[PDB]
């Protein structure tokens, strides 16, 4: 609920199926500790990563792994994964999107956050 | 259910709501004729635009009243609106969603064609 | 000079070579009428399309012929063209630079305006 | 020469002037070494971060200090940072521009690569 993924595939429009998404949240250390992970569906979404209860504040990272999706599809890309780097915060609307749009030498991102 | 439109804004992130979107198709005397048009939703998107039946093979507009959308904001933006023109064609899938990311002086468009 | 235009391919990491490019200007009539038009070089860039003189204000049209760019490549893109509308010079003269990245189905454009 | 950085601003049609650049290089023990840093210039350029001699094969890492740009013009951003994430030079030495888009809720990133 309070965390969705999605994914989009700028080539062949069409949501990127089966991409491999891990996320973290920064530790008191200043390291990446495992959060949550999934791969995208045939919508190109990835629901469930977490609860409420478990998405406090924090600094989360999005890994999202392209650069095997598009060796899947056989085209050479640029980018080893999108990172999408965030500070979750209580004061502001509750549910996040983090939607990537991707294309072998480029990728956008986008933050929806609302309620 | 065929054409969809969702439009985001990246500068608030949150959907762009109450956005005019026009929808055209080319004419055989290369016009633009009125095809169908409404207002983005409180989740930025428009449904409802045409029907399998209206929407046959052809030329087709859809203009994003962007600059309405920041002057109401009060944000200076660069564009008149943004417009996508595309062909529909029946060997490819039968649902379209043109999607539209806004900024004040810039907009990244895609669509998501499914089934 | 006062209107560039820069093109980038999203999926080659590449300029956009060899892109027709055409420029339209509203006249008082509200038709579109022919303004200047050229082709991207090695570097994705036209320059040269006009002079301080000749771009008064005005709502100018950039027409960029993404369709016939992508086809000959092998890609059967989704959209006809990426145009670009916006008004120009309306505070006095600038400088504009519009810039597209080119996906298949997909494009982001934006605008960088100086002086 | 072989690495530059470009950052352009979305919401005002301009250079992001003053960015902060870091960037970093994956070691033999799989820890992300300082490797180059420096600051856009007027025209939201970053050169001279690197030299052929010094650029050798590996996996890179650049970070694009976004949070601290929108912060110093009064936005509170969503995101960190842009990460960009790449092998270079494993073809052989090439020239790589990375360039960066950047609104509050969204950046797009691309990779121009030559030689
Ligand atoms: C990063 C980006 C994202 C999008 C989209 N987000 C969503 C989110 C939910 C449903 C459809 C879409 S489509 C569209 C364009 C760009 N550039
Ligand atoms: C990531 C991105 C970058 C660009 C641009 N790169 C360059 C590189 C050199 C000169 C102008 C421009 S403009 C345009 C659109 C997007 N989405």
């Amino acid at each position: 609920c309070p965390l969705m993924v999605k994914v989009l595939d700028a080539v062949r429009g069409s949501p990127a199926i089966n991409v491999a998404v891990h996320v973290f949240r920064k530790a008191a250390d200043d390291t990446w500790e495992p959060f949550a992970s999934g791969k995208t569906s045939e919508s190109g979404e990835l629901h469930g990563l977490t609860t409420e209860e478990e998405f406090v504040e924090g600094i989360y990272k999005v890994e999202i792994d392209t650069k095997s999706y598009w060796k899947a599809l056989g085209i050479s890309p640029f980018h080893e994964h999108a990172e999408v780097v965030f500070t979750a915060n209580d004061s502001g609307p509750r549910r996040y999107t983090i939607a990537a749009l991707l294309s072998p030498y480029s990728y956008s991102t986008t933050a929806v956050v609302t309620n």
